[PDB]
C-alpha cells in the first residue's frame, strides 16, 4: 500500500461497504446495507477511498509503514474521514480539509507483521483514531431512519478495542478512477451550462460548447467507436451497466433534466423551438434526450430515477424532442413503470398528435406502448381501445370496403385539409409500383394503422376485437392477402391481422396433443392414422368451415417456398414467410390440421429449414411446430399400443396372454408411415445438426432438445404409457364426463371474463364451483384416485387462469368465487406431492399480498420436504416483508410455522434465515410484553378473553408468534438458541406463568418455549441451573396438575387445561429430569419438598383412570426417569407412596376391473423388460452421430468442411458453457453425452446390436488407443476449458458432479496430453485460485461433516469426495512432477495444500488419535472402505515418482497421518474382516504401497525412523507370518494374501536397513 492509491474498505461481520454520500444536503459517512446475494458485488464509485501518508515534507507521500500515520480521503467528494463528538462518544464523519489531527488515523494489523515493513495491499486492519485515543467500531443504528428500510448505518467509536472490527482492503482498477474523474469533469461542465441557463444569457459559441459536451458524453455513453454517424442517431449494441450507474450517482441525469427544464422555466420556449433562434436549443434538448435514452437502457434504477421526472417528459411530449421514441423505449423496457405512467390524458394526447401529423410513424409509438416483451398489458390495451374506437378519431382511421364493381377493395382517407380521397386498393398498389409519393405515404399510413389494430387486438381483447372484426371480414382479409399485386409488406400485415383477430378467437382452444387418461370402451379394436384422426374429425370440419380457404393458402405458400431454390433470398418475402409460418403455428396448435395433414406439412417445413432476426424467428417457430407434431405422434403410438392391449384382452377373456406377440407389434410400432421425413430421419437430423451451429441461442437450444429427443423415442413412450390412466368403472366414467362439461363451461366463462366482469354468469360460476367441490370427493384412497383424474384433466391451469382474472376488491361475489377456487386448489394439492409440484411450477402467480392466497400457498407447501429444501431466501424475505408491511393476522405466521417443519424433519438453514430476518425487522414485527406496562396491556386483553379467545385476537397473534419462535428453537440448534435466549428471559416467562390467572393456551405456548429454547439447548446454560425460574415453574405445574385432578374428581374439567398438562408439562418435566446437564443440579436438596410433591402429582396423574393409554405409557416412562433422579436428591418418600412407586417400577418393567388393471400392469412390466436393451441401443446412435456428423452432409459442402474441422463439437461445448445457467437440464444432458462419447464402447446384446446396425445404416451413409484419440479430440475442441470454467463457476451439485466426471473420463488412462493441457490452463489462467479454492473448500467441508458423523457414532459432501480424489489421482498419474509440485504449491496468492487436505481427510476418516490407538475396526465400515482405499491410492500417487517434497510433507505433517497408515497394516480390522475380508486385504495392500512409496528413494533415514517409531518390527513380522498361514483360508478373489504378505515383507526389508532388531527377526531359521 502506498499513498495516493484508492481502495475499498469492507466489513467482515457486517458484510457491508463504507461510503460517504449527501443524505439530506449534508455529507455523511455510513456503512451502507446491501440487499444483494453477493456482498463483494455491492461496489459503488462513491464508496472508493484513498490512502494518504504523513511525512515531514508535505509533498512527499512515499509508501506507508506499519508505524506511520494514515489518512482516508474520498475520491469523489474530496473530504477526509474523521471522528467528532457524537451528539458512542464519537461518530465518523467527513471533513473538508486534512489540516487537523482529527483526520489522522492508524491501521492496527489483525495478524503478525514484518516489523515496520510497508503495509501489503488487501490485508485486514483495524482503524484507530489517535487524535482522541478511541477505537473505531460498527453499530446497527441507522443514520437515515427517516426513510423506510434504512440503508445508512452509524459507525461510532469505543474506548476499548474490539477484534471483530476489522476492515479488509480491496484493490480498484484504473478504469474506475478514470471514469470517475471524467464523469466529474463532465458534471462540472454540465453545471456551468446549467448556470448559464439559469442566468438566461448564453453566447452562441457557449451553446455550441454545450452541444460539444453533449456529443462527447454521447460517445462515452455509447462506448462504440465513432463511425461518422450522428450523435443524435448514435447506435449502441449494448450499454455498460457500470457506466450507467456511475452517471446516475454522479447525477448527470439530474444535470440533463435541469438543462431541459431551465430554458422553459424564459430563455427558450417549446413553441419558440420552431424559430431558428431556438433551433440550437432544440438540438441540445435532442442531445439530452438521446443521452437519457442510452443511459436508461436495461437499467431499472435509471428508469426509476427517470420516472421521478416522468412529469416533465410527459409535458415535453408533443414537441420535436424525440420524447416519443425515448418514452416508448423506456416504457417498453418495464411493464410496471408503464402501468404507473400511462394515463387517459396521455392516450388522448397521442391520438391528437398522430391526427395532427397524419404520419405513419406516430402510430408505431402507440403500437409499442400496447405491448411489452411481446406480452400484452390489459389496462393499456383497454385505454388505447377506448380512444381509438371512438367515432371522433374516425378521421385518422382509414376505412376500407369491399365492392363488386368479382370483388375489389377500396380505401377512403381524410387529409389534414379535411378532403376525403377514396381509391381502389389494386390501383393504389399499381400507383405505388409507379412511384407516387402520396400513394406510398397513404400505403405506409394504412400499414401502420393495421399494425396498431393488430397490437390492440393482441391477447384476445374482446372489448375492441368485435368492432375491428366487423369492419374487416375474413373474406376481405383473405382476398387482400391473396392479391399478388399488393406489396409483400402489406400482405404480411394482412396475414398478421388475420392471425391475431379471427383465428385467435373464442371458438378455438389450445389442444393438448397427448391425453394421459382415456376410457377403455373408447379404445378402437383396429387403429390406423385415419381411425385416430376420425376421433375429432367432425369438430375439425366444423371449425374449418370458417377458415377453410386460409389453410389452403398457407399450404400452397409453403409449397411455393420449399420449391424456391433459395428460401431467404429476399427480406420483403422474409417478412411474409414469417407471418405465414406464425399463422401456420397458431392453426396447428388450435388443431385445425389433422394428423395426416400435419405429417404432410412436416416434410415441407423441414425442407424449408433445410439447406437475420426474421429468418431465425421463422426457424424457431418451425422447430416448435415440429415438436408439436412429434408429440402428437407419441400420442398416436400410445393409442396404438392400447388398442393392441384391448385386442389381446378381448381374445383371452371374452367375458394366458401372448406377451411375446404383443411385444413384437410394440417393437414394430417404434420401428415407416410415422416417420416425419421421406428420407427416414436423415432430413430431420441434418436440419437439427445444421441448426445447432447457428448463432441464435433459442434456436440452438431447441435444435439440441430435438436432437436429444429424436434418439430417445422408446423410453419417452414407455414413460407415457406407464402414466396412462384407464377409465373402466361407470361411476368414474360419469365423474369424468361431468368434469369435462363443467371445465368446458368454466373455460368459456373465463375466456369471456371481459363480458361477464363488472349477473347470471356469477351464479353459474358459483354453482359450477360448488359442483366441483362436491366432485373432488372424500376418502384418502378415493382422494388420490380423484387427484390423478383431475391432474389428467388438467383443470389446474384453468383454475390458475381464473385466479389470474382481474377484479376489484369491491366484488364480494368474485371474492367468494376465489374462495371456491382456492378450496379447489387445496383439494387438488391435498397430500399429493405430484400435484404440489405443478402448483410450485406456477407459484410465481401465487406470490401476492393477500391472506387467502397466502393460506393456499401454505397448503401447497404442506408436507413437501423437496420444496422445503429448494425454498428460496428471496421468497422468505418477501414473506417477512409482508409481515413488516402489514402483519395483520396469524396466517402469515402459520405459513412460516408450516414451512419450518416437513415430514417431522428439521431444516437448520430456513430456521436461521427466519430468526435473522425476525431480528433485523425488530420490534416492528416482534411484539413482546416483557415491560411491566406491556404486560399490563397483555393482562387486560387476557382478562377480556378469559372466557374465550377470538379467532383473530391480538392475544392469539402473540400466542402464534411464541409458537413460531419455539418451532425455530426445535432441533437443539445452538446458533439460533443463543438468539432465542437473547429474545426471551425465563424471568419474564415465570412472571407471566405465576400470574394468578393466565390463558391456558398461553401457558402451553410458554411451556413449549421452555421445552425447546431452554431444555433442548445443545450447549449447557448456567442461568437455568443457577436460577429458580424452573422451580417456580414446577410449583405452578404441580398446582395445575392438582387442579386437573380435582376437576376430574368434581366431574367438571377443562379439556384445554388437561391437554396443556398432558402435552407440554409432562414433556418439559421429563426432558428436564432426563437432561444430562441437570444431573449435577445442587438446589434439589433445597427443593426436595417441591420435587417430592411433583412426583406425588405424577403418581396421582397415573392413578387417574381417565388418563389415556398412550398418555399412561409416556407418563410411566417419565416417572421411571423421575424415580431414577429421585434416588439421590435428599428426598425421602412416604412409605405408602414409596410402595406405590415400587409398583410403578414393576409396571414399567412389565368384466373384471381389477383383472384388467393387473393385466395392463403386467403387460407394461413385460414390455419394459423386453425393451430395456433397445433403449441403450438407440442411445448409442446419438454418440456415434456426434462422433461422425460430417457423414450426414453430402461431401464437398461448406457444412462438410465445418463439421470436419470439429466446428460442431466446439460450438456444442461453447453453447454448453453459455447455457449452463439458463438450461441446467440441457447442460447436464450434454455433459453426460460427452462422458458417453469418452467412455469405451460396450456391446448391447444381439437384439440391441441388430437395432444399432439398422439405425446406423439408415442414419449414416456408410462412409485404449481409440479412447486416447477421442480424449485428444475433445481436448482440442475445448472440453478441458469447459470443465475448468464449469467447476469454477457452477453453484449446482449435479453440474459440478458431471463436470468432475467428464474431467475423470478425459484424464482416464493417464493421458499426458490432457494432463499437460490441464496444467497449462491452471498456470496461464487467472482462475486457478478459484478452481483450487473450490476443491479445497469442498474437501474441508467433507472433513468437517466426517468429524460430525464420527462424533454422532453417508452425506453428499462425503460422496462427492470419491470423484474429486479420483480426479486428483488421475492428474498426478504417470508420475507427473509438474502436477505433483503444483498441487502442493500452486504458487498463487493463496496456496491451498490438497496433499495435506487429503492426509487430514484420511486422518479424520480413520479417527485421528483414537484411530492411532487402534479403533480402526470401529471407525471403518463397509460403506467408507472404498473411500479409504481411494484416499490411500491418491496418497500413493502423490508420493510416487518420487516427489521428495510431497514425501516430506506427508511424513512430517502435524496430523500424524503416518501413524494411521502404519496402524492400518497392524490392526486386524476385526468387525469388517468377518464379513468382507477382501476389502481389508486391499486396504492393507494399499497402505503398504503408500508406505513403500514414502521411502521410494530416500537415502537418508529420517522417514525410516519416523515410520519405525509407530511400526514396531515385531508386529510387522507377526503380520507377515499370519498372512502367509492365512493364505490357506483364502477364498476366490483377485487379491491374494500371499501377495499382500510379500509386499509387507518388502517394506520390512527396506525398513530393516536402519533397524537391527527388524533384520534379526526377519532372518529365517
Ligand atoms: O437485480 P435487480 O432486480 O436490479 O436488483 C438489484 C439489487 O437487488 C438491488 O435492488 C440494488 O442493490 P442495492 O440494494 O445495493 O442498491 C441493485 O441496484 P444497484 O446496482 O444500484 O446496487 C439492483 O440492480
Amino acid at each position: 500500500l502506498k499513498g495516493g492509491d484508492v481502495v475499498r474498505l469492507f466489513h467482515a461481520e457486517q458484510e457491508k461497504f463504507l461510503t460517504c454520500d449527501e443524505y439530506k444536503g449534508k455529507l455523511q459517512v455510513f456503512l451502507r446495507t446491501t440487499l444483494r446475494q453477493s456482498a463483494t458485488s455491492a461496489t459503488s464509485s462513491n464508496a472508493l477511498w484513498e490512502v494518504e501518508v504523513v511525512h515531514h515534507d508535505p509533498c512527499r507521500g512515499g509508501a506507508g509503514h506499519w508505524n506511520g500515520l494514515y489518512r482516508f480521503k474520498h475520491l469523489a467528494t474530496g473530504n477526509y474521514l474523521a471522528a467528532e463528538e457524537n451528539p458512542i462518544k464519537y461518530c465518523l464523519v467527513a471533513v473538508p480539509h486534512g489540516n487537523d489531527i482529527a483526520s489522522l488515523f492508524e491501521l492496527d494489523p489483525t495478524t503478525l507483521q514484518k516489523t515496520d515493513s510497508f503495509v501489503p495491499r488487501n490485508s485486514y486492519v483495524r482503524l484507530r483514531h489517535l487524535c482522541t485515543n478511541t477505537w473505531i467500531q460498527s453499530t446497527n443504528v441507522p443514520i437515515d431512519i427517516e426513510e423506510e428500510r434504512p440503508i445508512r448505518l452509524m459507525l461510532g467509536t469505543c474506548p476499548t478495542k474490539e477484534d471483530k472490527e476489522a476492515f479488509a482492503i480491496v484493490s480498484v482498477p484504473v478504469s474506475e478512477i478514470r471514469d470517475l474523474d471524467f464523469a466529474n469533469d463532465a458534471s462540472s461542465m454540465l453545471a456551468s451550462a446549467v448556470e448559464k441557463l439559469n442566468e438566461g444569457f448564453i453566447s452562441q459559441n457557449d451553446r455550441r460548447f454545450v452541444i460539444q459536451l453533449l456529443e462527447d458524453l454521447v460517445f462515452f455513453v455509447s462506448d462504440v467507436p465513432n463511425n461518422g454517424q450522428n450523435v443524435l442517431d448514435i447506435m449502441v449494441t449494448k450499454p455498460n451497466r457500470e457506466r450507467q450507474k456511475l452517471m446516475r450517482e454522479q447525477n448527470i441525469l439530474k444535470q440533463v433534466f435541469g438543462i431541459l427544464k431551465a430554458p422553459f422555466r424564459p430563455l427558450v420556449r417549446l413553441e419558440e423551438l420552431s424559430d431558428q433562434k431556438n433551433a440550437p436549443y432544440q438540438h441540445m434538448f435532442r442531445l439530452c434526450y438521446r443521452v437519457l435514452r442510452h443511459s436508461q437502457e436495461d437499467y431499472r434504477k435509471n428508469q426509476e430515477h427517470i420516472a421521478k421526472q416522468f412529469g416533465m417528459m410527459q409535458s415535453q411530449i408533443g414537441y420535436d424532442i424525440l420524447a416519443e421514441d425515448t418514452i416508448t423505449a423506456l416504457l417498453h423496457n418495464n411493464r410496471k413503470l408503464l402501468e404507473k405512467h400511462i394515463t387517459k390524458t396521455e392516450v388522448e394526447t397521442f391520438v391528437s398528435l398522430v391526427r395532427k401529423n397524419r404520419e405513419p410513424r406516430f402510430l408505431d409509438y402507440l403500437s409499442d406502448l400496447c405491448v411489452s416483451n411481446h406480452i400484452a398489458i390489459p389496462v393499456t390495451q383497454e385505454l388505447i381501445c377506448k380512444c381509438v374506437l371512438d367515432p371522433k378519431n374516425s378521421d385518422i382511421l382509414i376505412r376500407t370496403e369491399l365492392r363488386p364493381v368479382e370483388e375489389e377493395v377500396w380505401l377512403t382517407w381524410t387529409d389534414k385539409n379535411n378532403e376525403h380521397h377514396e381509391k381502389s386498393v389494386r390501383q393504389l398498389a399499381q400507383e405505388a409500383r409507379a412511384g407516387n409519393a402520396h400513394d406510398e405515404n397513404v400505403l405506409s399510413y394504412y400499414r401502420y394503422q393495421l399494425k396498431l389494430f393488430a397490437r390492440m387486438c393482441l391477447d384476445r381483447q374482446y372489448l375492441a376485437i368485435d368492432e375491428i372484426s366487423q369492419q374487416l371480414g375474413v373474406d376481405l382479409i383473405f382476398l387482400c392477402m391473396a392479391d399478388e399485386m399488393l406489396p409483400f409488406d402489406l400482405r404480411a400485415s394482412f396475414c398478421h391481422l388475420m392471425l391475431h383477430v379471427h383465428v385467435d378467437r373464442d371458438p378455438q382452444e389450445l389442444v393438448t396433443p397427448v391425453k394421459f387418461a382415456r376410457l377403455w370402451t373408447e379404445i378402437p379394436t383396429a387403429i390406423t392414422i385415419k381411425d385416430y384422426d376420425s376421433n375429432l374429425n367432425a369438430s375439425r370440419d366444423d371449425k374449418k368451415n370458417k377458415f377453410a380457404n386460409t389453410m389452403e393458402f398457407v399450404e400452397d405458400y409453403l409449397n411455393n417456398v420449399v420449391s424456391e431454390a433459395v428460401p431467404f433470398a429476399n427480406e420483403e418475402k422474409n417478412k411474409l414467410t414469417f407471418e405465414v409460418v406464425s399463422l401456420a403455428h397458431n392453426l396447428i396448435y388450435f388443431g385445425f390440421y389433422s394428423f395426416s395433414e400435419l405429417l404432410r406439412l412436416t416434410r415441407t417445413l423441414l425442407g424449408i429449414i433445410d439447406c437475420d432476426i426474421v429468418v431465425m424467428e421463422t426457424k424457431l417457430k418451425i422447430l416448435e411446430i415440429l415438436q408439436f407434431i412429434l408429440n402428437v405422434r407419441l400420442d398416436y403410438r400410445i393409442s396404438y399400443l392400447l388398442s393392441v392391449f384391448k385386442k389381446e384382452f378381448v381374445e383371452v377373456f371374452p367375458m394366458n396372454m401372448n406377451l411375446d406377440r404383443i411385444g413384437e407389434q410394440a417393437e414394430a410400432m417404434f420401428g415407416s408411415m410415422l416417420e416425419v421425413d421421406d428420407e427416414g430421419g436423415r432430413m430431420f437430423l441434418r436440419v437439427l445438426i445444421h441448426l445447432t451451429m447457428h448463432d441464435y441461442a433459442p434456436l440452438v437450444s431447441g435444435a439440441l432438445q430435438l436432437l436429444f429427443k429424436h434418439f430417445s423415442q422408446r423410453q419417452e413412450a414407455m414413460h407415457t404409457f406407464k402414466q396412462v390412466q384407464l377409465l373402466i368403472s361407470a361411476q368414474d366414467v360419469e365423474n369424468y364426463k361431468v368434469i369435462k362439461s363443467e371445465l368446458d363451461r368454466l373455460r368459456t366463462m373465463v375466456e369471456k371474463s371481459e363480458l361477464w366482469v363488472d349477473s347470471e354468469n356469477y351464479q353459474i360460476v358459483k354453482g359450477i364451483l360448488e359442483r366441483l367441490n362436491k366432485m373432488c370427493g372424500v376418502g384418502e384412497q378415493m382422494r388420490k384416485k380423484q387427484q390423478r383424474l383431475l391432474k389428467n384433466m388438467d383443470a389446474h391451469k384453468v383454475m390458475l387462469d381464473l385466479l389470474q382474472i382481474p377484479y376489484d376488491k369491491g366484488d364480494a361475489k368474485m371474492m367468494e368465487i376465489l374462495r371456491y377456487t382456492h378450496q379447489f386448489l387445496q383439494k387438488f394439492c391435498a397430500g399429493n406431492p405430484g400435484n404440489q409440484a405443478l402448483l410450485h411450477k406456477h407459484l410465481h402467480l401465487f406470490l401476492t399480498p393477500g391472506l387467502l392466497e397466502a393460506e393456499t400457498m401454505q397448503h401447497i407447501f404442506l408436507n413437501n420436504y423437496q420444496l422445503c429444501s429448494e425454498i428460496s431466501e428471496p421468497v422468505l424475505q418477501h414473506f417477512v416483508h409482508l409481515l413488516a408491511t402489514h402483519g395483520r393476522h396469524v396466517q402469515y405466521l402459520d405459513f412460516l410455522h408450516t414451512v419450518i417443519k416437513a415430514e417431522g424433519k428439521y431444516v437448520k438453514k430456513c430456521q436461521d434465515m427466519i430468526m435473522t430476518e425476525l431480528t433485523n425487522a425488530g420490534d416492528d414485527v416482534v411484539v413482546f410484553y416483557n415491560d411491566k406496562a406491556s404486560l399490563a396491556h397483555l393482562l387486560d386483553m387476557m382478562k377480556a378473553a378469559r372466557d374465550g379467545v377470538e379467532d383473530h385476537s391480538p392475544l392469539m397473534y402473540h400466542i402464534s408468534l411464541v409458537d413460531l419462535l419455539a418451532a425455530c428453537a426445535e432441533g437443539k440448534n445452538v446458533y439460533t438458541e443463543i438468539k432465542c435466549t437473547s429474545l426471551l428471559p425465563l424471568e419474564d416467562v415465570v412472571s407471566v406463568v405465576t400470574h394468578e390467572d393466565c390463558i391456558t393456551e398461553v401457558k402451553m405456548a410458554y411451556v413449549n418455549f421452555v421445552n425447546h429454547c431452554y431444555v433442548d439447548t445443545e450447549v449447557e446454560m448456567k442461568e437455568i441451573y443457577t436460577s429458580n425460574h424452573i422451580w417456580t415453574l414446577f410449583e405452578n405445574f404441580t398446582l395445575d396438575m392438582a387442579r386437573v385432578c380435582s376437576k376430574r374428581e368434581k366431574r367438571v374439567a377443562d379439556p384445554t387445561l388437561e391437554k396443556y398438562v398432558l402435552s407440554v408439562v409432562l414433556d418439559t418435566i421429563n426432558a428436564f429430569f432426563s437432561s444430562p446437564f441437570s444431573e449435577n443440579s445442587t438446589s434439589l436438596q433445597t427443593h426436595q419438598t417441591i420435587v417430592v410433591q411433583l412426583l406425588q402429582s405424577t403418581t396421582r396423574l397415573l392413578e387417574c383412570p381417565w388418563l389415556q393409554q398412550q398418555h399412561k405409557g409416556s407418563v410411566e416412562a417419565c416417572i421411571r426417569t423421575l424415580a431414577m433422579v429421585a434416588k439421590g436428591r435428599a428426598i425421602l418418600l412416604p412409605m405408602d407412596l414409596d410402595a406405590h412407586i415400587s409398583s410403578m417400577l414393576s409396571s414399567g418393567a412389565s368384466w373384471d376391473y381389477k383383472n384388467i388393471i393387473e393385466k395392463l400392469q403386467d403387460i407394461i412390466t413385460a414390455l419394459e423388460e423386453r425393451l430395456k436393451p433397445l433403449v441403450q441401443a438407440e442411445l448409442s446412435v446419438l454418440v456415434d452421430v456426434l462422433h461422425w456428423p460430417e457423414l450426414l452432409f453430402l461431401e464437398g459442402s461448406e457444412a462438410y468442411q465445418r463439421c470436419e474441422s470439429g466446428g460442431f463439437l466446439s460450438k456444442l461445448i461453447q453453447h454448453t458453457k453459455d447455457l449452463m445457467e439458463s438450461e441446467e437440464k440441457l447442460c447436464i444432458k450434454v455433459l453426460r453425452t460427452l462422458q458417453q462419447m469418452l467412455l469405451k464402447k460396450t456391446k448391447y446384446g444381439d437384439r440391441g446390436n441388430q437395432l444399432r446396425k439398422m439405425l446406423l445404416q439408415n442414419y449414416l451413409q456408410n462412409r485404449w488407443s481409440a479412447i486416447a484419440a477421442t480424449q485428444c479430440r475433445l481436448d482440442k475442441e475445448g472440453a478441458t476449458k469447459l470443465v475448468c470454467d464449469l467447476i469454477t463457476s457452477t453453484k449446482n451439485e449435479k453440474i459440478f458432479q458431471e463436470s468432475i466426471g467428464l474431467a475423470i473420463h478425459l484424464l482416464d488412462g493417464g493421458n499426458t496430453e490432457i494432463q499437460k493441457s490441464f496444467h497449462n490452463l491452471m498456470m496461464s489462467d487467472k482462475k486457478s485460485e478459484r478452481f483450487f479454492k473450490v476443491l479445497h473448500d469442498r474437501m474441508k467441508r467433507a472433513q468437517q461433516e466426517t468429524k460430525s458423523t464420527v462424533a454422532v457414532n453417508m452425506g453428499t459432501s462425503v460422496l462427492i469426495m470419491q470423484p474429486i480424489l479420483r480426479f486428483l489421482q488421475l492428474l498426478c498419474e504417470n508420475h507427473n512432477r509438474d502436477l505433483q509440485n503444483f498441487l502442493r504449491c500452486q504458487n498463487n496468492k493463496t496456496n491451498y495444500n490438497l496433499v495435506c487436505e487429503t492426509l487430514q481427510f484420511l486422518d479424520i476418516m480413520c479417527g485421528s488419535t483414537t484411530g492411532g490407538l487402534g479403533l480402526l475396526g470401529l471407525y471403518i465400515n463397509e460403506d467408507n472402505v472404498g473411500l479409504v482405499i481411494q484416499t490411500l491410492e491418491t496418497l500413493t500417487e502423490y508420493c510416487q515418482g518420487p516427489c521428495h517434497e510431497n514425501q516430506t510433507c506427508i511424513v512430517t505433517h502435524e496430523s500424524n497421518g503416518i501413524d494411521i497408515i502404519t496402524a492400518l497394516i497392524l490392526n486386524d480390522i476385526s468387525p469388517l474382516c468377518k464379513y468382507r475380508m477382501d476389502l481389508v486385504l486391499q486396504l492393507k495392500d494399499n497402505a503398504s504401497k503408500l508406505l513403500l512409496a514414502l521411502m521410494e528413494s530416500r537415502h537418508d533415514s529420517e522417514n525410516a525412523e519416523r515410520i519405525l517409531i509407530s511400526l514396531r518390527p515385531q508386529e510387522l513380522v507377526d503380520v507377515i507370518k499370519k498372512a502367509y498361514l492365512q493364505e490357506e483360508e483364502r477364498e476366490n478373489s483377485e487379491v491374494s494374501p500371499r501377495e499382500v504378505g510379500h509386499n509387507i515383507y518388502i517394506l520390512a526389508l527396506q525398513l530393516s536397513r536402519h533397524n537391527k532388531q527388524l533384520q534379526h527377526l526377519l532372518k529365517p531359521v
